[PDB]
């Protein structure tokens, strides 16, 4: 159990863990390169490093420094990867399955995707790949995925109706397949892969990837991830006397929607191949929003719930996929036990800001969950109990910011 107490003001200068997303495919596009990466700012999570063994059990040469988050990663090229003696244990990861399904779909041997992701399916990456020739075998749960290696693979046009998850996948196999592979998207999505995809030398078309082309090895630093800046972005934000800099984050265009949301709110967030840039933040108060729905797309979005549920007037967004649907749920509940006027609506959520107050929440043994109520904590008049890896690194961090949290 999480006990929180009031915050008196966060201050300092950090850094957040590496991105999650640039990591994993940082590490996946370096494996399959030609020449030595160096790989710095890695987040050595569990799911990270279930991708990097995966990799290795495919012949993949990767030195894990975990203590200084860095990965010497020795490419194997394009042809390079071998067919594993077990199955890959994607653990947790449901990025780690899907992109490997894109890139093993057209190699020319048989893996078994295995895991702890049952919730979430994946008719949505199954259909595209099995169209470009792609033999897999998704029948009962899911994981387990058996991938028949198809190392004949042709290229195909596919029409996608705003789903990064999705156009990544294809990407990679688009790699291993005869002509071009292109999506089409009513918008833009997240573009990690088209990002790095350009870092390792591939040339792409804006998106169309050719398969035939070479991933040229390249160093890179991976940027701090902004879904987890946004909790103490928040934090600094809700917090009286707050004044906090967080260094070297990323801030991708497709990944600002929470800095968005706050800057229209009234927030104070001073921002200084993958854009990267300091963010300082200041306490400021905030007004209540009409929430724009293509803001959503751009993880983290429980914790605006918080910024919402602190500022003056009502926070609304009307008209999404079910994983947050979900967590919107989970946001309402802990909400309404801290005095928090909240209310859920079938085309998104209605927030009256008002007083946090003191109390216990449930969790969903979530992190973000936990995380975005760890940061009301920082406000709320009394202690705040939640009932809930990543999240003793977020303790200690934000303890060494000022943002009050006990695991007792």
């Amino acid at each position: 159990d999480y006990q929180t107490i009031p915050s008196q003001g966060l201050s300092g200068e950090i850094c957040v863990p590496g991105d999650k997303s640039i990591s994993h495919r940082a590490v996946l596009l370096a494996a399959i390169a030609e020449g030595q990466t160096q790989v710095d700012g890695f987040l050595m999570g569990a799911d990270n490093l279930a991708m990097v063994s995966a990799l290795q059990q495919m012949g993949a040469s990767i030195q894990v420094i975990e203590d200084e988050n860095i990965l010497v990663v020795e490419g194997v090229g394009m042809t390079g990867l071998q067919a594993p003696p077990e199955a890959l244990d994607c653990g947790n990861s449901g990025t780690a399955i899907r992109l490997l399904s894109g890139l093993l779909a057209g190699q020319p041997f048989n893996t078994v995707l295995t895991g702890d992701l049952q919730r979430r399916p994946m008719k949505r990456i199954i259909d595209p790949l099995t169209l470009m020739g792609a033999k897999i075998d998704s029948t009962g749960n899911v994981p387990p995925l058996k991938i028949y290696g198809n190392p004949r693979l042709t290229g195909i046009h596919y029409q996608l109706p705003a789903s990064a998850q999705v156009k990544s996948c294809l990407l990679l196999a688009g790699l291993y397949a005869r002509g071009k592979t292109c999506i089409t998207e009513p918008a833009p999505s997240r573009d990690h892969t088209e990002r790095l995809l350009k870092h390792f030398h591939y040339t792409l078309q804006k998106i169309c990837v050719s398969g035939g082309g070479k991933l040229k090895a390249n160093d890179i630093s991976i940027p701090g991830d902004i879904s987890s800046a946004a909790f103490f972005i928040v934090a600094a934000t809700i917090t009286p006397g707050s004044a906090i800099r967080l260094c070297r984050v990323g801030v991708n265009p497709t990944r600002l929607g929470v800095i968005n949301l706050l800057k229209m709110m009234g927030a104070d967030i001073e921002v200084t191949e993958e854009p990267t840039a300091d963010i300082t933040v200041r306490h400021a108060r905030l007004k209540g929003i009409d929430i724009p729905p293509d803001q959503v797309p751009l993880d983290e979005f429980p914790v605006l719930l918080i910024a919402a549920a602190v500022a003056q007037g009502k926070t609304v967004l009307r008209d999404l996929r079910v994983k947050e649907t979900d967590r919107i749920a989970a946001m309402v509940d802990g909400l309404q036990k801290l005095g928090i006027a909240a209310e859920s609506l079938p085309d998104g959520v209605i927030i009256q800001g008002g007083t946090l107050e003191g109390g216990e929440v449930n969790s969903y043994d979530d992190h973000r969950i936990a995380m975005a109520f760890a940061v009301a904590g920082t406000l709320a008049k009394g202690p705040v109990r939640i009932r809930n890896t990543s999240f003793p690194n977020f303790v200690e961090l934000a303890n060494e910011v000022g943002m009050n949290v006990k695991g007792v």
